């Protein structure tokens, strides 16, 4: 399982199978610069990293205002079917300003992999993106190697001083792949099916992104919620290792409200660390306003109803639209002024 892969500028604008071989390109080769690297390497020493200080502007108002991410943070995207998470990923790719984008699709159906590649084909920052994939037809070993290879490419470009963003689709599937790889060997599984090595190996992958002296890997990890929430232990044991999490709602999805971000169910554990005190005050004000508006739900009724509509309209944002951080904060200020009255 512990394989070596060839990474570098040669795979910029390219699709990789779980072994590091280029199986497709959507732009010419940027430069023939490569490196052989072990894809299951240990995370950087806790004493060598720099703290999550700077924020990462993702262009989305619901994130920049109430859930601001940090350069080096490890965010989670919690979704079920039809919550709109893949268009959220493409939105983040388009709007965010970063040197390199690295997507890692794990256990996805090959149709969806092709669809995402074709989406990357039309992006105007396509030469920055590197896709790594492992379809269902691949063994669990290769689905695991896919996420490890994506993290390794991100690490390569981090050591080059570049600002790197890393997506991993379905951390659930990488967890299940580690579980299956361990179970295929002599490993004992009484903990909800997952043996001991799974819980040591998940954070080993999660603790690799993060800011360094120069160069950084901000990472997003997606988690499937099934359609129950009564039986979902892996989601909650994954949320604990993340520096925040994004909750996507089937409710606002069925409404047509995208990004289907439930702001109240979400948090960025680096928000206060990457936001100015003014922004931090306005965020708490808008949070109180939202909790008051949803707490009320069963001339004082009319104003508050038009206010709920105004706020939900401000939170809604098509992937075409882009909002700068200044305008985002200008909207935050208005919806805080409303809380002050
Ligand atoms: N600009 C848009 N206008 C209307 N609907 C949109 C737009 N962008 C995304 N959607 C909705 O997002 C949904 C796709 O969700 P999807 O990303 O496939 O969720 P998942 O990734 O969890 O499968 C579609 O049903 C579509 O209605």
């Amino acid at each position: 399982r512990a394989l070596s892969a060839w990474v570098g500028y040669s795979v910029l604008g390219a699709v990789l199978d779980p072994t590091g071989k280029i199986v497709e390109r959507f732009t010419p080769e940027v430069a023939p610069i490569s490196e052989e690297r072990v894809i299951d390497v240990a995370p950087p020493s806790y004493a060598s990293r720099v703290g999550v200080r700077e924020p990462l502007i993702t262009g989305v108002r619901a994130i920049d205002g109430l859930l601001t991410c940090g350069v080096g943070q490890r965010m989670g995207i919690f979704a079920s079917a039809g919550c709109g998470k893949t268009m959220l990923m493409h939105m983040l790719i388009e709007q965010t300003e970063a040197d390199v984008f690295v997507i890692g699709l794990i256990g996805e159906r090959g149709r969806e992999v092709t669809e995402f590649v074709d989406m990357l084909r039309a992006s105007h920052k396509k030469e920055k993106c590197v896709l790594v994939f492992a379809t269902s037809d691949f063994p669990s070993v290769d689905r695991c190697n896919a996420a490890q290879l994506a993290t390794t490419v991100a690490e390569y470009f981090r050591d080059q001083g570049k600002r790197v963003v890393l997506f991993i689709d379905s951390m659930t599937r990488y967890a299940r792949a580690l579980r299956d790889v361990a179970l295929a060997s002599g490993e004992r599984p009484a903990r909800r099916g997952y043996p001991a090595s799974v819980f040591d190996n998940l954070p080993r992958l999660l603790e690799r992104p993060g800011a360094t002296s120069e160069g950084s890997i901000t990472a997003f990890y997606t988690v499937l919620l099934e359609s129950e929430e009564e039986a979902d232990p892996m989601a909650d044991e994954i949320r604990s290792i993340l520096d925040g999490h994004l909750y996507l709602s089937r409710k606002l999805a069925g409404q047509g409200h995208y990004p289907a971000i439930d702001v109240l169910k979400s948090v960025s554990r680096v928000f206060g660390q990457v936001t100015t005190p003014t922004h931090a005050e306005q965020a708490s004000a808008v949070r109180k306003l939202m909790t008051r508006l949803e707490e009320l739900q069963l001339i004082d009724n009319d104003r508050a109803m038009q206010m709920r509509d105004s706020l939900k309209a401000w939170l809604c944002q098509p992937v075409a639209q882009y909002s700068s951080f200044d305008d985002t904060l200008s909207g935050m200020n208005a919806f805080a002024d409303q809380n002050s009255a």
